[PDB]
This record gives structure tokens, sequence and C-alpha cells, in this order.
């Protein structure tokens, strides 16, 4: 195929621009119509629509409901859709020529999408009592990395998907495998980085508003929605919240590299922010019913209100020590130094744990203390010229040698800077040196995993962990509490 | 009945400290059986067990149990406690002699208790699809007092209870309904606070160990355990973790008098710590079965994990606000005022929102500024003297009339204060004013609502809300922010 080789590597070239909310088309697994409300009127009709009813879909379009489902169900539809907001709708099922359907249904741009996704038999009390089970053993978790091991052993007991990772969203984008529970005889993934172009912009914003993704098959052939275009608006359909929603084929070859041919995806949101996902893989084709679906949609829900809980408990408890740890050297700051900054340099320990760094380096005039894994002496006298040329009072910057072009000659070492003066003529001040992220991590060929490492650690190349709020707060706060004892000395 | 009204009345005196934990008795709605671990021998039996299977508990102490149930469950019992922790037991059903049996496991002092709850074929798909809709509605909640009307309405949708209340505790221990669902022509009782000598030590500490508890007839005759000491450690049997316990008669005639006979009480738990409690109140016997136990056990759970992750983020939002008032002000602290505390008397507004206060006085030498809602300017000029005596930088205090004897000429107006003060001869600082509770609070003979209101009332006399973290770190920050600028006048 060397025709439809060559179309393939056009979209790999634009894939950050495609077009994912609008594929043209639907996944085999189901039927998708357009209605218009009031007259429940044919606008859009499924290509498979002929293999299921035997339904001809080039004249279907136009005509009513009742003509391709029944007057009893068309009637079922009509009372359900009369002005319900379609949120909440319970669990309806339809048997139209002996296949039994399930009805989904939502609205989008004044149109009425509905859904009619095939059960099969074969596919088809306990979970009423281990959904206890599992909100007993979240609450029992006590640290962030127990409630990840725990969430994903208990949704992999519950699917038994082959395959379960956690992934969480970094401040910049790239995303991170901190959880996995995985079958045996599979390749490990914890401590897998991938860049932010690996998850486009739209599926990032779609994920964010849809809390489950499911794709049944990988080796699927994309069913196209008969007319491509919605006859009311002379636009293709909006399938940003529909499930029977076609898969970019870059993600089912990148999936087919995996090993993958099943997926589910359960959305975390925290604050209205995607914090990260639940990524469920299965070697074989998988098909998961709404019992399982509920489910869940649940633990996302569930896990992304213990997420923030925790994640805002562990944001205090860490800050405490660093008013205490503060307080603790504000004694220091005046005791016998004829310099303010004399005082810091003899418990190095203390100061690099107030803010979070690998090496400090106290300045002052012409003699440089070198404390834990820093620059060289000369780099570091070299770094403070220009590093207090701006006159601010604590300078930030995780990425150094994006301003400071000989920077690059210690990423490893220092990458991350912290900084502080004071307006006293003499050289003085105290650097923190944060170090490359890409050192402190270790994991074990076009779209695969292996690959995607590599991306990332080009990408992240120099970038040390963002300064926190409370890193450059504390950094404020000891300026003040150093110029409070240096200014009390230019009474004496 | 004299003897017992006398006898009553001892209990009411002594009700902070009467052991509930050994109560000696259970409520008839099932058995109560005490096996030893390896052979399953009766040590103690409920007295219930006569009217049930017709069997004397006079000598039926000290056999087995498979005399009482039949082998083949005697074998599903040994099967199911064979070194499990009982910790996940699923449903398990019994049948002995015509009567629908539930049995629950548990251990106490190396003692198997085991409870038989009866099961009414009278009283006995919808509920997996309606935990969905509660978890959903529950993250849709963006307010905590939103939060907390949704969940009264879900949880007296489900239960069908005539009443539903939420407790919150206070940092006193006080109680205060904040939510509230009930049945047409009924009571309400929103903005109603109990004292903490409503619930005592026990109850409170069982309700910390114990998510949920069911009395389903308030009018009920306590069922003796026979004997009432356990024979292998000469004691009585500890009921803390069962749910066929006694009530005190104290509560059940305080029920009674709130005109409900059927309760069903959730604990919130978040940090280990009590919150509150979701308390069910009906009018008539009511009877929960498993089905409707485990959701309402999930509610709890749901709701304390939610209600902790959006306690801490308004705690986060609200500094926020705090930093940026602290900012703020600091830059009114340097201009054109010959005293430092003059500066912050052109925003009172902004001074009083930064900490949380109805009232502020400024004061510098012989002239008082008072703003709000604060006492007389004798009076504050009077207070600031013996304030500042003890020379602490901030002095806050939400109980003034405790240590301060003339404060209680402004327990309405001024209650808690929050002082600040420099190292200056000349007199100076400011002073922020929280008023009483109890004039924020208005809510429409011996055990009922109306009366631990008067009590709470006389209890939470003089007395605010107390200083938060944040608010006595924003008078601290504000301290050293106006030592800074007075300290540079002290150069020119
Ligand atoms: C520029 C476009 C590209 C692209 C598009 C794309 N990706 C997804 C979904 C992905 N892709 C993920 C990539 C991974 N990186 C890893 O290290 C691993 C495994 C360890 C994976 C799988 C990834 C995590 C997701 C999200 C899946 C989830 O769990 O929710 C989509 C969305 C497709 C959809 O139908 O939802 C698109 C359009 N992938 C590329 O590789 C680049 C070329
Ligand atoms: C000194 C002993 C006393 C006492 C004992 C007692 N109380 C409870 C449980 C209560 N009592 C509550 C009191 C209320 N205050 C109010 O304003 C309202 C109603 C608006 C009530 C009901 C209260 C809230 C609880 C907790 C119930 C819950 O919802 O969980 C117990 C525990 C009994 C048990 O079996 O659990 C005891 C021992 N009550 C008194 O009034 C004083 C004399």
């Amino acid at each position: 195929s060397q025709l439809d080789k060559d179309a393939f590597e056009v979209l790999l070239a634009n894939c950050a621009d495609e077009p994912i909310q609008f594929p043209g088309a639907i996944q085999p697994h189901g039927l998708l119509f357009t209605l218009k409300e009031p007259e429940l009127t044919i606008l859009q009709v499924s290509a498979n629509v002929q293999s299921v009813l035997g339904k001809v879909p080039d004249q279907l379009a136009g005509q009513t409901l009742d003509c391709v489902l029944g007057a009893g169900w068309a009637e079922v539809i009509r009372s359900t859709s009369a002005n319900d907001s379609l949120v909440d709708v319970p669990r309806l099922l339809m048997s139209v020529e002996g296949v039994e359907f399930e009805a989904l249904l939502h609205r989008s741009q004044e149109a009425l999408v509905l859904e009619l996704e095939i059960q099969d038999k074969a596919a088809q009390s306990e979970r009423t009592g281990n959904m206890g089970r599992m909100l007993r053993q979240l609450h029992a978790a006590a640290d962030l990395q127990t409630l990840y091991e725990v969430s994903v052993r208990e949704i992999q007991r519950m699917t038994g998907y082959d395959r379960v990772l956690i992934y969480r969203f970094e401040e910049e984008g790239h995303g991170q495998v901190i959880a996995e529970a995985s079958a045996p005889a599979m390749e490990l993934f914890n401590g897998l980085f991938f860049p932010a172009s690996d998850i486009p912009e739209q599926a990032r914003e779609l994920y964010r508003r849809n809390w489950l993704r499911i794709i049944p098959d990988a080796n699927y052939t994309p069913v196209p929605l008969v007319p491509q275009l919605r006859p009311d608006t002379q636009q293709q359909l909006d399938l940003s919240f529909s499930t029977l929603r076609s898969v970019s084929p870059i993600h089912c070859q990148y999936m087919k590299n995996m090993g993958v041919l099943s997926s589910m995806s359960v959305s975390l949101i925290q604050g209205g922010k995607l914090w990260g996902l639940i990524s469920c893989g299965h070697r074989t084709p998988l098909y998961v019913s709404h019992e399982l679906r509920s489910a869940c949609q649940a633990i996302g829900q569930v896990l992304s209100l213990q997420i923030s809980a925790m994640e805002a408990l562990e944001v205090s408890r860490q800050r405490e020590t660093k008013i205490q740890t503060l307080q603790q050297l504000h004694q220091m700051m005046a005791t016998s130094d004829t310099d303010v900054f004399d005082g810091l340099a003899q418990q190095p320990q203390l100061l690099m744990d107030l803010v979070g760094a690998t090496g400090v380096a106290i300045i002052e005039d012409r003699q440089t203390h070198c404390y834990g894994n820093c620059p060289e002496p000369s780099d570091i006298r070299a770094l403070h010229t220009w590093m207090m040329a701006g006159g601010e009072p604590v300078y930030a910057s995780h990425h150094l040698s994006s301003v400071y072009p000989p920077g690059e000659a210690y990423q490893t070492l220092a990458s991350g800077v912290l900084a502080m003066s004071l307006p006293k003529p003499v050289d003085n001040g105290v650097i923190w040196f944060r170090p490359e992220v890409k050192q402190s991590v270790q994991w074990s060929l076009r779209l695969q995993p292996r690959t995607s490492f590599e991306i990332w650690k080009v990408e992240m190349t120099g970038i040390a962990t963002k300064w926190s709020h409370g890193d450059v707060f504390a950094a404020n706060d000891l300026r003040r509490s150093a110029l409070e004892n240096d200014l009390a000395r230019q009474v004496s």
C-alpha cells in the first residue's frame, strides 16, 4: 500500500493541528443518528446502518425516526428527549430486528445526536459491594504513591485489562507514568516521560470535556457519516461529546506498536485542569458494558477528589517546615557575625532544604563558599555579576541556558538558580542550584514509547523543576530577614 | 413509674462519663453471639434467641455454634472466619427455622463477635445507576454550601427519611446544623447550635471509629446479653464496633422529644477527625437493608474526601488575598507619613479584611482612631496599656473576658482582639476587634433542641471565632512590614 503509506506520512507531519473533533466517521461498534429536536428528522446517518437493520443509508436521510426503529421506540425517544437537558437519562434499551441496542443522547449545535451502541450477548450485586471495597481502600491510603498503586490495582482487578497506567501532566505539559499495574510477561512502563506533543491540544481539551474514552478495537475501519456535512448548518458534525468517535490513525498505529488493541482512558480533572489520565490497555479486542463504564467513571471522579485533597494537604505540610526553617534561620542571622550572610554558611543543609536544591553558594566580597553539588567557583563568580545586573531582589529561573548563554557548561550540575542580594555595594548574596530533571529519570521506530522518551530527553534539556511559590517566598522572606539584621548593623 | 423516672434522672446527672461502649444489651433487631476463634464455642448469647429459633439462652452458653444454627452454616462460619481479618467479607445469608438472617462478623479482644441481623420480607440495578448520578452531582458542586444542599437532597432522595441534617463540629466542640432536607410539615433546624455536652467523648470516639450508626426503633426494649460478663476475661463485652448496640436512654428520650423514632447517622471523618455528621430521622420505625447501608456508607466516604478537598482549596484561596493585601499595604507603609501607623488609617476597610474583623483602632501618641464597629475610645485606650504589658508582638485572644476582667463591658462589640506594636517608646499599635459569635446566629423542657440552643448561648458567652493561622500570620507579617519602614526612618 504505497499510496496509503505516503498519505499516512502527510498526517504525521501535521498532527498538532489535525481536527479530531470532526472526524467525519464513527467507530463500528454502534450507530449514530442526527435528529432535529422538534420533528426527529434524520439529517446524518452512519454507513453501518446497512449492515445492521439492513437499511440503505443513501435514501434514509431526510425521513423520521420511526421509519428506522419503529413507532414505539420513536415515541420513547420523543418522551425522553422532551426538554430534559439530557444530563440525567436512565439506561435505555432497544431491540430492532433482533439486535440489542443501548441508547445514549446529547445535543450538539441545536441537533440531537443519538448513539445506538451495540450490546453483544457474548459479552453479557457484586459491583455494588465492590464499590464500597474500593472506596474504603482509597480512603485508607496515606501517601500519594500508595494511593496510585492501590488505584491501579483496584482498577485492574475490576476491568481485567492487561495493563493499567496512570499519567501525570507536569507544568510544561509533559507526561509521566507514575503508576503501573500490568499483567505478567509484558513491558514495564513506570518512570517513562513522553512529550506534550504526543497529546495534542485538541485531545487534551476533549479529555478535559469527556470523562471516558473507549477504543474497543484498534484495527477498525472508520464508518463514514452520510451525508458528511450537516444539512442545517452546512458544516461537519461536532463529535466532541460522542463515545462513538473515530480515532486518529496516528494513535491507532501508536497503540498497535505498543501491543494494545483495546483502550479505555479515564480523565482525571482537578480544578478544571487535566491532572492526568488512567489508561487501560488490552492485547485482544475488548468491549466494556455500561455496568463497567459507570464504575470506571466513578473511579476518576473519586480519585480526582482524593488526589486534589491530598495534594493540598502536602502543599501545606511542606511549607509549614518552610516557615519553621525561615524562623529557625532568622535566629542565626544575628549570632556573632560581622556579615549577615556569614551566618548561613554554618548550616548549608538547612539552607538547601528551605527551598529545595542540591547546591548552595554563599558569596561575600572576594570569597565564595561552595556547598553541595554546585558549579565551579569561577563559574559561580561569573554568574553572580550578570545575575544581579537587573537589580531584582530574588531572581528565579528553571532554564538558565535560555537567558544565560554561558550557562550550558553546567547543565547537569546547575540549571535552575535562585537569587538573593542586598542593596549594599559590597559583593554579597546566596545562590541555590537546582539540577536537570533528566538526571533523575531512568527508564529502560517512529511511534513508540521508547521514541517519545528520546523526544522528551531533547525537549527538556537544561530545564529544572519550576521554582514553587513557596520556594520563591522562602527566598523573598529570607531576603527581608537578612535585610533586617544587616540594616540594624547600620545603627552601630 | 416513679421508680423508673427517679432512676432515669440519675443517668442525666452523670452522662458525660457513662460507659456506652459496654451497654450489656443489644437492640432487638438481631442476635449477638460471642465465639472462641478455634472452637467457635458460645460464650455470650443474646436473650432474644428464645423468641427466635426458640432456644433457651440459660443453658445455650458453653456449647458449639452448630447446635444453634446447623452444621452447614457452622462450617460456613468456620470457613469465612479462618484467618481473614474480617475486613472484606461478602454478604452472607442464613435461614434457620424459617427466618432470614444476615451475618456480620468482627473481632473484639480475642473473641469473634457475630451479629445475626433479622431481615424482614416486608421490607424487601437502579442503585448502580443512582450512584453515578450522585457522584456527578457532587462533582458539579462549586461552593461548600451548595455541596451541603445537594448532598442532603440526594441522601433524602435515596433513603426517603423524613429529615436529613448535616452537623459541623466547630473548634470548641460545639455543633452547627449547616444543611437540612426535611419532609413538609416538620420543624426547621438550620442554623441551630448545640453544645459539645450533647455528644459525649465516648460517643464522639465511637463515631470516629464507626462509619454508620442505625437505630431502627427508639421505643425499644434492650435485650440483655447472657451472661453479662465474658467468661474468658471476666469483663463486659466491648460493643464499640457492633451495629446491634444498645442506645443510651437519654438519647432515646431526646429522639422521642424530637419526634423521630428511626435514626441513621453517617460519620464524616477528615484527617482522622470528626468533621461532622449526617443525621437522618424518621417519624415511624424504619429498617435499612444492606443495599442501602453500603450506599450511605459510600456517601460519607465520598463527602469526606470532597469536603476535605474543597476546604483546603478555600484555605489557599482566602490567604492568597492575604498575601496580596499584605503586599498592597506594604506600599502605603512608606507614602508620606511621619509615623508608620498613620498610613493604614486611610484605608480602614483594607485593614479589617486582611485578618477578618468588624472594627479596627489605630493608636498613636495621645490620639486614637476608631474605625468600624469598635469599643469606646476610652475603652480602647485602657485596653491597650494592659494588652501590651506582656511585651508580645502580636497578642490574639478570642475570649477577652477570660483574661481581661473589664472586657465584659463590650462583649457584643469586641470579644476577640488582635494586637500589634513596636518596641519604640511612644504609644503605638493597631487593634482588630472580632465580635461575639452569638450575635450572628438566629434560630427560632429537658432534652430538646430548643434547650440545647440555650446551653450553647450560655457556654459560648463572650467567645469570638478563633483567630486563624493566616490571621495571626497577617498581623505578624504586617508588624515586620511596619518595623522595616519605621526602623528605616531611624537612619534619617
Ligand atoms: C502530533 C500528534 C501525535 C499524536 C496524536 C494523538 N495522541 C493521542 C493520544 C495519546 N497519545 C499518547 C502517547 C503516549 N506516550 C507514551 O509514552 C505512551 C505510553 C507509555 C503513550 C500512549 C497518550 C498518553 C495519549 C492519551 C491516551 C489516554 O490515555 O487518554 C491522541 C488522541 C486520540 C483519541 O482518539 O483520543 C492523538 C490525536 N500522537 C503522536 O505520537 C504524535 C505524532
Ligand atoms: C451528657 C449526655 C448527654 C447526651 C448523650 C448522648 N447524645 C448522643 C447523641 C447525639 N445527641 C445529639 C444532640 C442534638 N443536639 C441538637 O441540637 C440535635 C438536633 C437538632 C440533636 C440530635 C446529637 C447530634 C447526637 C449525635 C447523633 C448523630 O447524628 O450521630 C449519644 C450517642 C448515643 C448513641 O447510641 O450513639 C449520647 C450518649 N445527650 C444529651 O442531651 C446529654 C444529656
